């Protein structure tokens, strides 16, 4: 019975680790604090170094986006994110993030991703696909390469 | 500012047309009470006849069904949902949903899909994509097609 | 790992029990097929005889109301929900649901109620309250009670 | 039609003012970022003086909390969360939360809160109660008591 065992979580910033997001990019790290399978959400902190043009993405559901420190945008709307503020994409949108300079503090992001993010090619083809599963798979497979005993981030407990 | 105008609505069963789900299908009536694009949600009644196997769909987020009438299941899994029964599919898995008789009563099923449904190939390719706007295209075209004042499913008023 | 237990599933409209809404009511019956306590969230059909006013509750999330047979309305509300019907209320609002007519069919609905029911008085005091946790235990009250295994509702597999 | 306005949005941390917790406390502050009131979701900064126990609440929905700075716990579970943390509450639970230390730096959280929060007293009774409405009612009053144009906090654009 599954509500017996459902109750208020806490993962410290230290108990999940930091790490490369995994086989496309060393540069930007990926920190996992929950997993949810049942409505294919992800909350995590990832870092990504200045001057960094990321791939273009269509998502399905919803990304809340707090950033933690550092500046970017979107290259398809003309305002910028700035450390403090909170940027909330909606379904079914396609966007490049970026960094808002060339050089300077590396950025550090805040999100609340439900949904999958289809990264997509310049001829708008679907190239790789980022999920809970992906995800999962990345953080058991880091966890397992090194000594360090994986965490439920399945469950709410 | 919208909070002033969200309240409580209600759309009857004869307030939004049945149509086909063209350009696909003309036998698969849909109806829809519901497109919400913030989080990329549809309600929908989904009419198919009986003794028809439908394309295998990847879906993003989650989809609850409840059959108003008929039987049907799905080739992946065991078991066949029958009219008064609730199935609740969850994030990033494959189904190919079909009828569970050759003949017999049509198919009714009330859905709250959340996400998107990417339909593939046996190949396992991405050929076709529903989504919020392809729901909310389907409905304005069908509604534009004919003399009907379409409404407006993306507000909750 | 819950992940690994997480899949698509099923259940049938004679594989959870029909029971009365105790211990409030003897008429009004309630079937339950999810009861998620990490969001809050119960999908369930609901019976209930015509002519019967029932009492005024302010709901704290959303509810999703499919009208599988009978009319009913709210007080507040100028509108008649009728069969094939959807009715979405919103967050924060107070309703008094109350059957159409004063003899006629049973009013069967498909809910999906995110969060809590805080039923009031007419002096607008908080009195009962209905939740996932008081929709388990009348659950598995009930179970208990009769000779029933009780389904593990809380969990999606 | 709704779905022509909706696309993803930002709102910067100095376009949106910190404001006391009126009318129960002045040395609390909230930043209102977002206050959804079709499902009832409001996404917030919230500061508090480090030596600060706060009132216990029942929630109706669940609440993710983001840790910015300072440390603070609930007096009902034995960890601390710490700045770089992630607490994660789920439905119809109670918690007093508080300052993880008397005297030390103040409290940041980044809060996605959906539902109400109940307010209560030692005797177990709802005192207080807040929502979106509460919420856009303090958004609201303290722009018109300042000389602020106020945002739509309500629309996802």
């Amino acid at each position: 019975m599954l509500f017996e065992s459902i109750n208020t979580g806490c993962l410290d910033g230290n108990d999940t680790p930091w790490m490369p997001f995994a086989p496309y990019s060393n540069d930007v790290m990926v920190k996992y604090f929950k997993i949810d399978p049942v409505r294919g959400e992800t909350i995590t902190l990832l870092k990504a170094p200045a001057g960094m043009e990321m791939p273009r993405h269509h998502h399905t559901g919803t990304v809340i986006v707090y950033t933690v420190q550092g500046s970017w945008r979107y290259k398809e709307h003309d305002w910028v994110a700035h450390a403090g503020s909170v940027v909330y994409e909606t379904a079914s949108t396609r966007h490049t993030p970026q960094s808002a300079y060339a050089e300077g503090p590396d950025i550090i992001t805040f999100n609340i991703v439900a949904g999958e993010l289809l990264y997509l090619d310049d001829k708008d083809n679907i190239i790789a696909v980022e999920n809970w599963k992906t995800s999962m798979d990345r953080y058991l497979n880091y966890c397992k390469a090194h000594g360090i005993r994986p965490k439920d981030l399945s469950t709410f407990e």
